[PDB]
């Protein structure tokens, strides 16, 4: 229920971070939306197109910090 602690990532609507990308690449993304019962969050990417926004479990290896 409560976020895990990722030093660099702040778990709030409109934070940034980065995620790993489907061409293995590390990519600026925005947090959408929180599923705080599931563990989870919708990842948007920036300036792509919503239909590749993902949900991805938050301490997911895929998610890292907006150096």
């Amino acid at each position: 229920h409560m976020p895990p602690n990722r030093p660099g990532i702040t778990f709030e609507i409109g934070a940034r971070l980065e995620a790993l990308d489907y061409l293995q690449k590390w990519y600026p993304s925005r947090i959408e939306k929180i599923d705080y019962e599931e563990g989870k969050m919708l990842v948007h990417f920036e300036r792509w197109s919503h239909r590749y926004d993902e949900w991805i479990y938050w301490d997911s290896n895929r998610l890292r910090p907006l150096e």
